[PDB]
């Protein structure tokens, strides 16, 4: 009982119109197999430009965030409806930068994901513990709590878990170059599988993709991709470089 | 010592690609005098589409929000650099929906504005009190506190106030249809002028535009626009309708 590999590239708050056009063009020009999901997430104002430049039949474009309300009086926010109207089907939710730096609570992330999922979108739901929480030996407690908030919102509607791609990114690995070792990563993904089996369904744990993120790059992704419970990567800085295409190849050849 | 009128249309989280194209086209097709600043603020993902559809030489496009950091690891956020790279020069900051519903603090709004201003952008800085604060007779205290946070960030760099357009929108008037009377609005703008004179400069208070927002529409904007300290309007719901063009005409003929 395995899985369709997944690699997402989160551009974060980076890029100019020319960078988006050129970089998306370079990615789209790369041979992308039909056996692996490849998604890139440019900043909101760059979405249209990225879509126009994406000449690939496999590459999909995603948003880095979405609000938990539909269209209405939510100045500065983006609705699921807007993303779907633009032809987008993927969206990142709960990235630790929003959780830890911008105050996005466990419940808000969960509500954003639920709304996106109910409308038919695929959600890259991020979870991860800080250096201090790990030092306090609370790694699994935290990751599970974040996943539980989502479980509370979906709960019964298990089927909605089908369009969820969990992205484990230890906060101490985000933008620090301090990537997790295959053992550290696999150990956490194992704990996440177990939680899914118990709180969701044994069958579902076998199908849901769980990707690793946090300093993942061309020279370290192969060893990570060889781990049974690591279905791919959520790439940050490296997704802005040509090595992102190499990571795609490595992921394909590995699983 | 007077001012160049200003009318901004905040679309908030509304619109589809077709709506943006058609609505922006209809606005752009309207005769816009060179004597009044007219700006519309579509949602972030619609910016490019709006720019493409804006065939007017006078109409300017603005963003509804911006982050307080430059390009970097800020997932889901937009930088000033991105907005300027797109040719945008206006941005709304501190809208009460973000302050009151999304937790944007007085200091965060102030820091966002300062960064935008330092880079050369024009900022529509929103302020406003809630029904309870007004009932508690704390209307001016609150509005002044929000303005003071900005004053703390700019403080000395007074000159930066040149590109600031203050938008007073009583929270109880936002999306409720309960517009402020000309007396209520003028009274607050008078108090804001006085604060500016004391904490900024007598000269500057004479030049800075202070616009009214909150249920402003085609049938009530004339009486508001006739008030000496009301230089224009920040239009919400009405900016999504053809009456927005009427408001432009009314503002022009009035001052």
């Amino acid at each position: 009982p395995a899985r369709r590999p997944f690699i997402g590239g989160n551009f974060k708050c980076n890029g100019s119109l020319d960078f988006i056009k050129s970089h998306v063009a370079a990615i789209a020009a790369h041979k992308i197999p039909d056996s692996v999901d490849v998604v890139i997430a440019p900043s909101a104002v760059h979405l249209s430009t990225a879509i126009a430049a994406n000449t690939s039949k496999q590459l999909r474009i995603a948003a880095q965030n979405v609000y938990l309300e539909g269209n209405g009086a939510w100045t500065g926010e983006t609705s699921v409806e807007m993303l779907q109207d633009m032809g987008l089907k993927h969206v990142i939710v709960g990235h630790s930068e929003r959780r830890r730096i911008m105050g996005e609570t466990d419940e808000q992330s969960a509500k954003k994901a639920k709304r996106a999922l109910e409308k038919g979108m695929t959600v890259i739901f991020c979870v991860g513990e800080t250096l201090d929480e790990r030092k306090a030996n609370r790694t699994m407690e935290v990751n599970i709590a974040q996943l539980e908030a989502l479980g509370k919102e979906l709960g019964e509607s298990k089927m909605l878990w089908k369009e969820v791609v969990i992205a484990y990114e230890p906060v101490w690995s985000i933008g620090t170059g301090v990537v997790a070792t295959p053992e550290q990563a696999e150990e956490v993904h194992v704990g996440l599988r177990k939680w899914f089996v118990e709180k969701v369904a044994a069958e579902g744990a076998q199908h849901i993709r769980i990707i690793y993120g946090g300093s993942a790059n061309g020279s370290n992704c192969e060893k990570l991709g060889q781990c049974p419970n690591i279905d791919g990567f959520l790439v940050g800085g490296a997704s802005l470089k040509p090595e992102f295409m190499t990571m795609i190849d490595i992921l394909t050849k590995t699983r």
